């Protein structure tokens, strides 16, 4: 029997609302899921938030409340942002919960079992905002929003604080060795390949031992106690990190109580198929992650996917700068679906880009609107399509053989893409298919082909609904309320718009109903700026 595919995103850090950074690393997350049920898989894909630690605490204390009413409202802020965004997750956690909470602290014991802990000090910089330890060759020179100058972190542009402090310590340095044999022998564990070659440089470098306690009263209370020893809580990243694992273990009840089992074989989703990520949070995926889980003796990941940022005036979208337009809103004033697929068409994993209203709206009009909106209305039209019905195609030719052989090459280059993963280039691939439906419709000119040559009509629309329903198909991941919305226009039976069985030409059965569209009723609506 195989695996449960498994993916997730990060759990978000709750010291602010959720912007299109989240939505994006969300839907990237909820469009691999969704691609793998169409595939007739079992899929379990998770999201969550990140509540504990000084940073989140600050965020709440600047507020004047309680950070569990903190949590918990912002938290809110964050199930109900991805419920307007109509993903399709199986789960959402959170670390405060006492599931997870429990799980923390039996890992923390195993990784003491094994020798991999000692209590030591901590000497050196800290970033709060990123909840991260920095070495000396991380830091630079630089000035706060003061203009008073200051020490800040290499990795993200924020201030650093000197911290010493008795903390455990986790042997990371004892992992070198077995960390780069992983990422040598597992050559796509990490994606996009830029950011693996970046892990391996970093870990061949050496790593030093990392702090995985903090003393209680510098988190404010506000973490995870390290069992025996309330003195000391657990750093926010080793708990915040197992989720995945916790949620590998977790039943959800009727009642939404929640357990988990003492083991993970039975629930069959571990180890991720893929974890998304930042690149703002690589190395404590791409090394810390890893080395926990072999200390754990738990498997391994397939693969971390690991991207860019969508950016405004070049500067990173981000909680901590306040430089984030609501996600929902953008959604709602340009249509969700038409988001979605500019969010995954107009970026690759490798760049950061800025958010663009411009270049949406062209992608909108010139893509969504003028090659599949446009194919829809031609397949459906009541002066085209005129008994409403998918035709019985009559003898084909060399260009309708040729278009054909097309369609039944798409799902091996989407099906390809969809699991490396490149969402971008699964798109591309069924819109140069589109393009080409579009330029077949035209060129056949069946308006002319009415009540002219019926035999001939037949065959276009025919070969042409059954394009449009195999690149909808794969469209449905990405667009899952316009896919539906072109699935029963064209009456295609629901059987018929999932599994691999339907992945080929000549699937529908000639006499089935469309139900067609309404008469000024178009599925992308053009949008003009001002
Ligand atoms: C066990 S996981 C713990 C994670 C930790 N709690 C944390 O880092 O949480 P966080 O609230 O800072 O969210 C950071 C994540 O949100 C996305 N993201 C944020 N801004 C983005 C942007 N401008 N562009 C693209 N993606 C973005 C991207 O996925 C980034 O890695
Ligand atoms: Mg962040
Ligand atoms: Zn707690």
């Amino acid at each position: 029997k195989q695996k449960v595919f498994f993916a997730t995103t990060p759990i978000y850090y709750v010291n602010a609302s959720p912007h299109i950074g989240h939505v994006y690393s969300t839907l990237i997350v909820d469009v691999l899921g969704r691609y793998h049920r169409v595939k007739g898989e079992e899929v379990f894909v998770m999201t969550g938030t990140d509540e504990h630690g000084q940073k989140v605490a600050e965020a709440a204390a600047k507020q004047g409340v309680s950070p569990m009413d903190f949590t918990t409202s912002v938290s809110s802020e964050f199930k109900q942002c991805f419920q307007e965004m109509n993903y399709d997750m199986n789960y959402f956690i959170r670390t405060t919960n006492p599931t997870h909470e429990k799980l923390v602290q039996d890992i923390w014991k195993k990784l003491a079992a094994k020798g991999d802990i000692y209590l030591g000090k901590y000497e050196g910089w800290y970033s709060v905002s990123d909840e991260s330890f920095l070495t000396a060759q991380n830091v630079a020179d630089g000035v706060d929003r003061d203009g008073k100058p200051c020490k800040v972190s290499l990795e993200s542009g924020h201030v650093v604080t000197w911290v010493e402090e008795e903390n455990y310590m986790f042997r990371l340095s004892a992992f070198r060795e077995r960390l780069l044999k992983y990422f040598h022998d597992h050559p796509n564990c990490i994606v996009p390949e830029f950011r693996r070659r970046e892990v391996i440089k970093t870990v061949e470098k050496g790593l030093f031992d990392l702090s995985i306690s903090r003393k209680r009263e510098s988190v404010m209370n506000w973490s995870i106690p390290v069992p025996g020893d309330e003195r000391h809580c657990i750093y926010v990243w080793l708990d915040a990190l197992f989720n995945y694992y916790t949620g590998a273990l977790t039943r959800v009840a009727t009642d939404g109580t929640e357990t988990l089992d003492e083991d993970h074989h039975a629930l069959n989703r571990w180890p991720a198929d893929v974890h998304v990520v930042g690149k703002d949070i690589l190395k404590f995926h791409a090394i810390y992650w890893p080395a926990f889980l072999m200390s754990a003796e738990l498997p391994l990941p397939e693969r971390l996917v690991s991207h860019g940022w969508w950016t405004k005036d070049h500067k990173k979208i981000s909680k901590s700068l306040g430089n984030a337009f609501d996600p929902v809103e953008k959604a709602k004033e340009f249509g969700i679906d038409a988001l979605k697929y500019f969010l995954m068409r107009e970026s690759n994993f490798q760049d950061d880009g800025d958010y663009s209203d411009k270049n949406m709206v062209a992608r909108l009009n010139g893509e969504l609107a003028d090659t599949l909106g446009n194919l829809v209305s031609r397949c459906v039209a009541p002066k085209i399509n005129v008994n409403g019905m998918w035709p019985e195609p009559a003898e084909y030719s060399e260009s309708d053989k040729t278009l054909i052989a097309s369609l039944n090459n798409l799902a091996g280059t989407v099906d390809h893409y969809y699991c490396l993963p490149d969402i971008q280039h699964a798109l591309i691939a069924i819109f140069d298919v589109l393009r080409s439906l579009n330029a077949y419709v035209t060129e056949n000119a069946p308006w002319k082909l009415v009540k002219m040559d019926t035999a001939r009509l037949g065959t276009v629309l025919y070969v042409t609904m059954e394009g449009l329903r195999i690149c909808t198909m794969f469209l449905q991941p990405v667009m899952p309320q316009k896919a539906k919305e072109i699935m029963d226009a064209l009456g295609v039976p629901e059987a018929a718009r999932v599994g691999m069985e339907n992945y080929l030409f000549g699937i529908v059965k000639p006499g089935t109903k469309i139900a067609g569209l309404a008469e000024g009723q178009v599925v992308f609506q053009k949008v003009t700026l001002p």
